C-alpha cells in the first residue's frame, strides 16, 4: 500500500501518485488569484528553479487551508507516476482488510447541544439583513493506541468510495490528509476551466424508490435551494469580471455520493489566460458552500462560534504544473491523522430554514463517510 509520503490524487481528470520531494511551499495563498501576488510569483519561481534544477514536467500538489492567510501544505515532488482511475475502481471491488485498532479515547468538538445552539445562533443571524449564510462546521477526535497506517485507510476509502475525487496528502509535520470530496472547485484544462459547487443535501435510501423519492424530494426543498442559489449566486458575480465566456444552469442537478444526495451546478467557461489553475481557484475559494455569504461577513461569524481552528478543513486540495493546468476539490468528507491521533470534519450551511437537529443530523451524514473509513 501507499507509503504516507506520497501524494495521490484520483479524478475523471487526472489520477496520479507522486514521489520524493524537491521542494516545499507554504507561502499563504491569500490574493493569489492575481499574478503579481507574492505567492504566483514564488509559484514560477519555484516551478523555475524544478526545471533549471533537472526536474521534469514539474508538478505542485498539495492543500490550501480554509483561510488562506495561513501557511500552505503545497510541494512539488521528485517525481510523479499516472495510474488509470478506472483500473483503480475495477481493483477496489473487492474485500478490504483493515487494521486492528483501539480506541482510547473519543470527543465530539462541539457536543450535541453546544452545535445546536451555535446553529441557532447562526440561523438567527441570518435572519438578518448582516449575513445571508453561515457555513458552521465540527470535528470528531480519536486517538488509538497504535500508529495508523494511511496507506490501508486509502484502499478502505477508495473501495467505499470509488466515484468521489479521492486524496492522500502527506504533511509537513509528519500527518496525513485523507479524503473523498465530491466537490469540484476549480478544473482547468487549456484555456477552459469549469466548477461544480454543491450544497443541499439529503439522506440517501436504500430502497430504490425511496431513494429516488429523496433526491426529487430535496429538488423540491425550499431550503436547499435557497442554501444552493447563495452558492451559485455567489460564484456567477465573481466568475462574470474573470471568464471570456461562462456557462452556467438556472438549476442544480442532483449528484449522489454514497451517504448523500446533494445539489450541484455546473460552471464551464473560456478564462482570460494570465489565469491558471490557482488563480482561479484562489478566486473562487471558499465559496459560500464552505465559508458564507457574504463571504466576510460568515467568516466573522465562524470566528466567532466555532470552538477550534479549521486549518485545512473547509481548503481546497489538488494540482497545478508548469504550464497553468489543473485540479482543486474542496477539503471535506476528510480526515487529518499523525501517529495515533485522527480529526474528522463536517461543515454545514446554516440559513433561517436551518432548524438546530437537522443540522446537528447533517453534520453527522457528512462525518460518516469517514466514520466508515475508520469503521
Ligand atoms: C461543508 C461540507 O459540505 C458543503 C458542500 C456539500 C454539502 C453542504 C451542505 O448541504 O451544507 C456544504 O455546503 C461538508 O461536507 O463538510
Ligand atoms: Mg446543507
Amino acid at each position: 500500500t501507499l507509503a504516507p509520503n506520497r501524494f495521490f490524487f484520483m479524478s475523471p481528470y487526472r489520477s496520479f501518485t507522486t514521489s520524493g520531494c524537491f521542494a516545499r511551499f507554504d507561502e499563504p495563498a491569500v490574493n493569489g488569484d492575481s499574478p503579481d501576488s507574492p505567492f504566483q510569483q514564488k509559484l514560477a519561481a519555484l516551478f523555475a528553479d524544478a526545471k533549471a534544477q533537472g526536474i521534469k514536467n514539474p508538478v505542485m500538489v498539495g492543500a490550501i487551508p480554509f483561510d488562506p492567510r495561513q501557511p500552505s501544505s503545497l510541494y512539488i515532488p521528485e517525481s510523479w507516476q499516472s495510474f488509470s482511475r478506472q483500473e483503480k475502481q475495477a481493483s477496489a471491488r473487492r474485500f478490504t482488510r483493515s487494521q486492528s485498532l483501539n480506541v482510547v479515547e473519543r470527543q465530539a468538538i462541539p457536543e450535541q447541544t453546544t452545535f445546536e445552539q451555535m446553529v441557532a445562533r447562526a440561523a438567527a443571524l441570518t435572519a438578518t439583513p448582516q449575513v445571508d449564510k453561515v457555513v458552521l462546521s465540527r470535528l470528531i477526535d480519536i486517538t488509538t493506541d497504535a500508529a495508523i497506517d494511511s496507506g490501508v485507510l486509502l484502499e478502505r476509502l477508495i473501495a467505499q468510495n470509488p466515484v468521489s475525487y479521492n486524496f492522500h496528502v502527506p504533511l509537513a509535520d509528519g500527518g496525513v490528509l485523507l479524503g473523498a470530496s465530491p466537490e469540484l472547485l476549480l478544473r482547468k484544462d487549456g484555456e477552459r476551466f469549469s466548477s461544480i459547487p454543491l450544497a443541499g443535501s439529503a439522506r440517501r435510501q436504500p430502497d430504490e424508490v425511496l431513494d429516488r423519492e429523496a433526491g426529487n424530494r430535496l429538488l423540491a426543498s425550499e431550503k436547499d435551494r435557497h442554501e444552493h442559489e447563495l452558492v451559485t449566486q455567489a460564484m456567477k458575480e465573481v466568475l462574470r469580471e474573470r471568464s471570456s465566456e461562462l456557462h452556467v444552469p438556472s438549476s442544480p442537478q442532483l449528484i449522489t455520493t454514497p451517504t448523500l444526495w446533494h445539489l450541484a451546478t455546473p460552471f464551464e467557461g473560456k478564462a482570460n489566460s494570465q489565469e491558471n489553475a490557482l488563480t482561479l481557484a484562489c478566486l473562487l475559494h471558499p465559496t459560500p458552500a464552505l465559508s458564507g455569504f457574504p463571504h466576510q461577513a460568515a467568516t466573522q461569524v465562524i470566528a466567532e462560534l466555532e470552538p477550534f481552528d479549521r486549518e485545512l478543513f473547509g481548503g481546497i486540495v489538488g494540482w497545478c504544473d508548469s504550464e497553468g493546468n489543473g485540479e482543486w476539490v474542496v477539503t471535506i468528507r476528510c480526515a487529518k491523522l499523525r501517529e495515533n491521533q485522527v480529526r474528522l470534519f463536517a461543515g454545514a450551511g446554516i440559513v433561517p430554514a436551518s432548524s438546530p437537529l437537522g443540522e446537528w443530523r447533517e453534520t453527522g451524514v457528512k462525518l460518516s463517510t469517514m466514520l466508515n473509513v475508520f469503521g
